[PDB]
């Protein structure tokens, strides 16, 4: 059992292992560190849960946010380096402290690019979802301030697994009961931003944000219609004045034709005609990086759990279980 230290930082107490020094502050429900990690030698950050058992819902989200990190394993997908709580026992545990790489940037911050960086930036999002995806996991708020992006242009998705401009029209609506595509949507509104510099849909509420997508996609033809439930959804979107789909050609002017193929594919309004993660990286325009022998699947994922109904004092238990039972990577 590593000793500890404790600081003060943003009237925070952070407790460690001296293992970790040069603690300075940078998360999904709690506050982030950089720190140097005198064992391995890596630049790390440490994210410490913000009352992980403050209710049954913190102390559920605080072990699933623990098993997503635990079981995701791929270079574009933030992954567990360590965990740990200065508790010694599961009657005084109250704190979980998280550790994994440090990119040290979000998409923003390295935001209007060429279309070499575009390319690189968009195949590395879509090797990590198709990882993702395959454990049955949905990010559902991917957005570039959760894209995590090193120096070296390499990039990680982080906070997913967990959850207005880049999310899909059928979770604005609440529509057809969505599949893993809503993430594709989003992959869509980035990659448009990324190539022309402008957010391609600002939305000002949900409404306007609506109003904002039917205006590229067109509104609903009756092939989705009939797909539709809610007489309430329904009447609201055929009682617009009816839109057609631009032309995607004539709307990205100057872009690869390449990648504006692509950008129709991932902005259907139809969840079901969308592609998926897996056929996107099949996509002409990633040919200088797509390589079908290296992007992974991930093993089975047991989320049997999301559908339980737990006091607090078993989700905590759980938790501790998974942080005495982690094991590091080689
Ligand atoms: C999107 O990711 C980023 N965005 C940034 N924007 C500014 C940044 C500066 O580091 C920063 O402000 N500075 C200050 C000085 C220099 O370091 C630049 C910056 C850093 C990151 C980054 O690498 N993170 C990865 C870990 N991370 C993050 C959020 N939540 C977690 C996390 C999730 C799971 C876990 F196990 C542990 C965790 F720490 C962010």
């Amino acid at each position: 059992r590593p000793t500890f230290y404790r600081q003060e930082l943003n009237k925070t107490i952070w407790e460690v292992p001296e293992r970790y020094q040069n603690l300075s502050p940078v998360g999904a429900y709690g506050s982030v560190c950089a720190a140097f990690d005198t064992k391995t030698g890596l630049r790390v950050a440490v994210k410490k849960l913000s009352r992980p058992f403050q209710s049954i819902i913190h102390a559920k989200r605080t072990y699933r946010e623990l098993r997503l990190l635990k079981h995701m394993k791929h270079e574009n997908v933030i992954g567990l380096l360590d965990v740990f709580t200065p508790a010694r026992s599961l009657e005084e545990f109250n704190d979980v402290y998280l550790v994994t790489h440090l990119m040290g940037a979000d998409l923003n911050n390295i935001v209007k690019l060429t279309d070499d960086h575009v390319q690189f930036l968009i195949y590395q999002i879509l090797r990590g979802l198709k990882y993702i995806h395959s454990a049955d996991i949905i990010h559902r708020d991917l957005k570039p301030s959760n894209l995590a992006v090193n120096e070296d242009c390499e990039l990680k998705i982080l906070d997913f697994g967990l959850a207005r401009w880049y999310r899909a029209p059928e979770i604005m609506l609440n529509w057809m009961h969505y599949n893993q595509t809503v993430d594709i949507w989003s992959v869509g509104c980035i990659m448009a931003e990324l190539l022309t510099g402008r957010t391609l849909f600002p939305g000002t509420d949900h409404i306007d944000q609506l109003k904002l997508i039917l205006r590229l996609v067109g509104t609903p033809g009756a092939e989705l219609l009939k797909k539709i439930s809610s007489e309430s959804a329904r009447n609201y979107i055929q009682s617009l004045t009816q839109m057609p789909k631009m032309n995607f050609a004539n709307v990205f002017i100057g872009a690869n034709p390449l990648a504006v193929d692509l950008l129709e594919k991932m902005l259907v309004l139809d969840s079901d005609k969308r592609i998926t993660a897996a056929q996107a990286l099949a996509h002409a325009y990633f040919a200088q990086y797509h390589d079908p022998d290296d992007e992974p699947v991930a093993d089975p994922y047991d989320q049997s759990f999301e559908s339980r109904d737990l006091l607090i004092d078993e989700w905590k238990s759980l938790t501790y279980d998974e942080v005495i039972s982690f094991v590091p990577p080689p």
